C-alpha cells in the first residue's frame, strides 16, 4: 500500500489542492475578521479552519509517511508542520489558532516561486551577521547605560534594560527621536545630545554598511 | 481621405501642438486653483476647458483613424484615451471635475523623452511583482494577526483589516510607530512589542535587498 | 605694468590669502552670534567687517582685470563676485536680509579652496542622468498639488488652502514626517477615502524617489 | 622574565580568557544595570567588577612589556589600554566614569578576531568622507549660523543660539518631527520661513546620498 499513498501527496492534483486549501483557510481566515458576517455565516466558516486544519494534518501526516525521515530536514513543510501543528495545537495561550493564520504561510510553502524569492532574500543574512552580532552588543552596551543615566527621571523610556532596548531602537529608527525623546531628555540632563547624536552617527552609519555589505553580491 | 490625416497626425506639428495645448490648459488648471481668480474670469476659462477637451478628442479621433488598431495596443494612446474620457463627463460625485486635471499628463504621453523615462521606471515593476505579492501576503496575515489582536480597546487603529492594513503601512512608512501606536498600545499589552518589532524588522528586511535588486539587476 | 600686477594675483600665497580671509569672516561672522560678545565688543568686532568685503571686491576686481572676460565666466569668482557683491550691498536700502547673505562668502572658502572647489563640484556632475527625472516629480507634484488643493481646500486651509500650503503639505508626505497622524488620518475624519491618494502617491513618490539613485550608482 | 609573560600574553587561552571575563563582567554589568540584583549578590557583583578590573590590569600590563612599542601601535591594543585606565578611575566626586566603566565591555571586539575586522572595515570606508563631511560640517555650519540670528528670536528655544541650530538642524537633517514640529510653528509668525528649510533638507539629504553612492562607488 506504500506505493499507492505515494501517488497521492505529490500529484499535480494535490500540491495544487493544499494551495488551494491554504488561499482558502487564506481567504476563510480573513473573513472571520468580520463581525457582521459571523452573525450570518460564523458556522460555516470555523469548520474549514479544522477542515483545512485536519487536511493539512493530513496532508502534514501524510507528507510524513512517505518521507519518513526525509520530512524532517525541510524548512516548509516543518513549517507548515509547525504552521500545520500550530494550526494543529487546538483551538484553544491563543495564538496557536492566529499562528494558525500562519498555515496561510503555507501558501509559501505549498506554492512555488514563493519558496524561491524568499530563500533568495535569506543567502544575503550570512554576510550581516559580522554586523547584526555588533549591533545586539552595541545596543547592549548602550542599554546598559541608557537606563543607568535617564532611568532617574525618564522610567517610562530607560528604566529597563528593556525599556532601554526598547526606546534606543525608536531612536534607531529616528522616530520622534528628538521631539519626542532627546529634548524632553535635553531639559534634565543639559549634556544628553552627546549621547544621541553619536548614538545616531554611529548607528546611521553602521546600518547604511550592511547594506553595501549586501550589495556584495 | 484615408492617406491625408496620417500625415498631419504622424507630423512633427502634431506632436508639438498637441504638447502644446497641453502645456495651454496645464497652466490653466493651475489657475482654476485660486478663487480670487475665477469670479472674475471663470467664464473666459471654463470655455476654454470645454475648448481644448475637444481638439483632443479629434486628435484622438484621428490618431485612431490614422493607427486603428495601432492606437489600442499603445499605452501612451490607450492612457490618452481613459485621461481624455473622464474629463468629457458632463459638469455636475463631482470628483470627475477633477480628475479631470490628469490630462496633465499626456505631456508624458506625447512629449519623446518622457515616454522613454518612464518606461524605464515600469519596466523595473516585473522584478518586484515577487515582493510585493509577498508583501500583500504578509501584510494580510499580519493585518489579519493584528486586527484579531488590538481592535478591542484600539478600535481607531485596527479595528479593520483596513485599518490594520493601513496602520501596518502607516508603521511601515515609520511614521509615529513608536510613541504614537506601539508605546499607546504597550499601556495596555506590555508585550505588544513583539508582534510590531519584528513586523518591522522583516516588513523593512525585505524592502532592502528589493533595491540592491535594483541596482544589482543592471 | 599689466604683468606686474597680474604675477602678483596669482602668487601661490595670493591663493593661501584669499582662502584665509574667508575663513577670518567665517569666524568673526560666528562670534556676532553672542551678546556677551558684542556689548563688550561691539565697537572692536563691526570694525573689522567692512576689511573683508572690499578685499573681496578687490580680490574679486584684481581677479576681473587680472582675467577681464574671463572672471565673469568663473562661476566661483562670479559666486564670489556676487557673494561678495551680495555681500557689497549697503546697510539699510530696502528689506534687511542682505547683510546676512554675505555669509555665503563663506562659502568663498569652497570657491577659494581646490580640493574643497573639487569635491563640490564632484556632486554635481551627476545633475545631467536625472533632470529626466526631477522633471516627472515637479510635474508629479503639480498635478496633485492641484488637486488636494480643490479637494482639501474647502475643510484645511492650513495645509491646502493654498496650491502652496498643498505644495508644503504634499512635500510633507512625501518625507512621511507626520503625514499619517498628522495629516493623512485627519483628512479622513471628513474625507472618509483619502488614503486611497496617499497609499498610492506614497506608494508611487517613493517608488520614483528609489529608482533614482540605482541611476546614480550607475552614473 | 621578559619571554615569561610573553607565551601567556599570545596564548590562545589567555586570548580566551580575557575573553572569557569580558562576557562575564558584560553578563556583570548587565546585571549591574538591574537594580533588583544588586542587593543580593551586588557584593559579589561590585566586588567581582574589582576583580575583573584588577586581573585586567595585568593582562594590560603583560601585554605592554611584551609588546614594549609593539602595544601602542596597535589601534586595538590602545584602544584596550584607553578603555581600561577610565574603567580603574575612582567612584567620586561628575559621576559618569562608573558609567563609563561599561566600555570595557567593547574589548570583547578587541580580543576576538574577526571583530577587528568588521570594525576596520567600516572605518576604511570613512576616508573617503573626510571631503563630504567637511563640507557638511562647513555647510551645516554656514547654516547652523544664519538660522540662529533669524528665528532664535520668535523661537528662541530651537535656535536662540548656534548650537540648538546645529541639534535642531541634525534633527531636521533626520527628518524627524521637521515639519509639524518646526516649519509651520516658524511660519505662523515667519510666513516665509518656508524657504530656508527645503533646500537645507535638498541639500543636506542629498549630500548624504553621494556619500552612500560615494561609499557604494568606493
Ligand atoms: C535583544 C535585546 C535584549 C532584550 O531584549 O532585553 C529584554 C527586553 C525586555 O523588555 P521589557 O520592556 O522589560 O519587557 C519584558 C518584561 N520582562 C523583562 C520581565 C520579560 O526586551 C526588549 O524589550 C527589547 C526591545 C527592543 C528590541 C531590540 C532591538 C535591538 C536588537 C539588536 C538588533 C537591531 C540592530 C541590528
Ligand atoms: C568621537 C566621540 C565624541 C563624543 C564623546 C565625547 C566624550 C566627552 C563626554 C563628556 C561629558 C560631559 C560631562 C557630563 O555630561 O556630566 C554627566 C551628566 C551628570 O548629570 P549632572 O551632574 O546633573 O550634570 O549627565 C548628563 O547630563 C549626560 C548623560
Ligand atoms: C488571491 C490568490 C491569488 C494567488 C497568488 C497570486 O496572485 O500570485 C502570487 C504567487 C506567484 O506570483 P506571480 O504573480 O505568479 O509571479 C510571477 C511573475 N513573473 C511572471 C515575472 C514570473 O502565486
Ligand atoms: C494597495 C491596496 C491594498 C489593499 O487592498 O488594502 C485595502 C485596505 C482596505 O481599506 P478600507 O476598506 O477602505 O478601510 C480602511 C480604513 N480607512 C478608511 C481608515 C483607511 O486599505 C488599506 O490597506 C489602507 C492602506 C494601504 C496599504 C496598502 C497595503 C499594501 C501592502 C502590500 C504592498 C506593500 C509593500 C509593497
Ligand atoms: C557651539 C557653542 C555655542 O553655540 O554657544 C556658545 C556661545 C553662546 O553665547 P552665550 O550663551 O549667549 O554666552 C554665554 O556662542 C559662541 O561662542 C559661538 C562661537 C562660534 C564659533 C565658530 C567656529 C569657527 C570655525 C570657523 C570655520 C568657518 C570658516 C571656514
Ligand atoms: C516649487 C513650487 C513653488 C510654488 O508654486 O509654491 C510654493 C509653495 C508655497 O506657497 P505658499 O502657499 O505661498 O506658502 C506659504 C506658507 N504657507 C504654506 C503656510 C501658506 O511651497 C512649495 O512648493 C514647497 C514644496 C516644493 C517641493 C517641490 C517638489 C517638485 C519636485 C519633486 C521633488 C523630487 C525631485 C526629484
Ligand atoms: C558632532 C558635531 C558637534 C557640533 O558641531 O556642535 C555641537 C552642538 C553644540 O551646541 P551647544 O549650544 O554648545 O549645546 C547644544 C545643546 N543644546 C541643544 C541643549 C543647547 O550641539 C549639536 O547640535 C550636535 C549636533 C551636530 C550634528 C551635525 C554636525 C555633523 C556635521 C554634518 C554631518 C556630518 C556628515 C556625515
Ligand atoms: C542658494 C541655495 C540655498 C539658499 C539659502 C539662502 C536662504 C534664503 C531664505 C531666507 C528667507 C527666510 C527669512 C524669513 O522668512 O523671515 C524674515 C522676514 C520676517 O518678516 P515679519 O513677518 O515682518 O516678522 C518680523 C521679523 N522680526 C520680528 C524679526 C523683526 O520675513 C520676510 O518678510 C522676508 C521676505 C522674504
Ligand atoms: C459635504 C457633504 C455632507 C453635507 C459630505 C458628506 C459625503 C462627502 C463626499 C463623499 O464622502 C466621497 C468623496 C470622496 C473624495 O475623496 C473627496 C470628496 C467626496 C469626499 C465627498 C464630498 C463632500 O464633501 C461630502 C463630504
Amino acid at each position: 500500500m506504500y506505493l499507492r499513498i505515494t501517488n497521492i501527496v505529490e500529484s499535480s492534483f494535490f500540491t495544487k489542492f493544499i494551495i488551494y486549501l491554504i488561499v482558502l483557510n487564506g481567504i476563510t481566515m480573513g473573513l472571520e475578521t468580520s463581525k457582521t458576517f459571523m452573525q450570518s455565516f460564523g458556522v460555516y466558516t470555523t469548520l474549514f479552519n479544522q477542515i483545512v486544519i485536519t487536511i493539512f494534518t493530513i496532508e502534514i501526516i501524510l507528507r510524513i509517511y512517505v518521507h519518513r525521515i526525509s520530512f524532517f530536514k525541510d524548512p516548509w513543510s516543518l513549517f507548515d508542520f509547525f504552521v500545520v501543528a500550530i494550526s494543529l495545537v487546538p483551538t484553544s495561550f491563543e495564538i496557536l489558532r492566529v499562528l494558525g493564520v500562519l498555515r496561510l504561510f503555507r501558501l509559501v510553502t505549498a506554492v512555488p516561486q514563493m519558496r524561491k524569492i524568499v530563500s533568495a532574500l535569506i543567502s544575503v543574512i550570512p554576510g550581516m551577521l559580522s554586523v547584526i552580532a555588533l549591533m545586539t552588543l552595541f545596543f547592549y552596551i548602550f542599554a546598559i547605560m541608557a537606563t543607568q543615566l535617564f532611568g532617574e527621571r525618564f522610567p517610562e523610556w530607560f528604566g529597563t534594560l528593556g525599556e532601554s532596548f526598547y526606546t534606543l531602537f525608536q531612536v534607531m529608527t529616528l522616530e520622534s527621536w528628538s521631539m519626542g525623546i532627546v529634548r524632553p531628555l535635553m531639559e534634565v540632563y543639559p549634556y544628553a545630545w552627546v549621547f544621541f547624536i553619536p548614538f545616531i552617527f554611529v548607528v546611521t552609519f553602521v546600518m547604511i554598511n550592511l547594506v553595501v555589505a549586501i550589495c556584495v553580491d
